[PDB]
């Protein structure tokens, strides 16, 4: 029960498909520079990011864990789309003129798909460029850096780097008048449920999509790493674009070896 390799086959499906859907994670920004989740860019001081992405260390040490979002929005103030954001990109302008569609649905809070101009973008863990106020629930754009002055120089990822342990009062707050709630990046935590609207809205791309592609993904994180095997399961052809196998591999239809800012260009030419 074993994917394809051959590209050729897999262009005789997307010459026809009308209804693309492209499930992304870290692995499509490592080109450019973004660190991912699994391996050495994972750990920040003695932490892993899913010890520090959950409410209960937000609720233990919102500091430290505002420190940890500082320094990722700080990352990614120099980063830029890779040819892999750009092939997606102009992949869904070129099919769109065509009348046919192309939807990204991203695991990633990093903004690059927008960056490169994809349109028909579903974050389905949030924006590190959006906050939520706890008190009041607005949801609003930030990308002030530092997002509050207390966190200026803050951040440091190297182990051994003391607690800036900024009090509650410091940490950023809600501007709208007479809240000043304390801010959480709007982001999906470990052990919070997704949007329900966002669960609709991936529920029905994945059911009326005619071809797949996963790219960059580990397919260990849940529920998104579902989301291709289901559609592989209808009998829909899944491709999965990554450097290694993963445990999700051998659902698929077919697997490209190989970063995907070289193998997305070609494969959505
Ligand atoms: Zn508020």
């Amino acid at each position: 029960a074993r994917p394809s390799s051959s590209m050729a086959d897999f262009r005789k499906f997307f010459a026809k498909a009308k209804h693309i859907v492209i499930i992304s994670g870290a692995g499509v920004s490592a080109e450019s520079g973004v660190p991912t989740f699994r391996g050495a860019g994972g750990y920040w001081r003695k932490w892993q990011a899913q010890d520090l992405a959950t409410p209960l260390a937000f609720a233990h040490n919102p500091s430290r864990v505002w420190e940890f979002y500082h320094y990722r929005r700080e990352v990614m103030g120099s980063k830029e789309p890779n040819a892999g954001h750009r092939a997606i990109a102009e992949c869904e302008t070129r099919l769109g003129k065509q009348g046919r569609r192309v939807v990204v649905i991203t695991q990633n809070i990093d903004e690059l798909h927008r960056k490169a101009g994809t349109k028909n973008l579903l974050e389905i863990h949030g924006s590190l460029f959006k906050t939520r106020c706890t008190s009041c629930g607005v949801v609003a754009e930030n990308y002030k850096s530092p997002i509050c002055p207390a966190l200026s120089g803050k951040g440091a990822p190297e182990p051994g780097t003391q607690d800036a342990s900024i009090p509650v009062e410091k940490l950023p707050r809600c501007e709208e008048a007479g809240c000043g709630g304390l801010l959480r990046p709007h982001v999906v935590w470990f052990g919070e449920n997704l949007d329900p609207a966002i669960l609709e809205e991936v529920d029905r791309e994945l059911a009326h999509c005619d071809l797949c592609l996963v790219v960059g993904t580990s397919s260990v994180v849940y529920p998104a790493a579902m989301f291709a095997p289901q559609v592989a399961a209808r009998g829909v052809p899944v491709a999965e674009f990554n450097t290694e196998t993963t445990p999700a591999t051998n659902r698929f239809r077919f697997h490209f070896q190989g970063p995907c800012g070289t193998t997305l260009p070609e494969a959505l030419a």
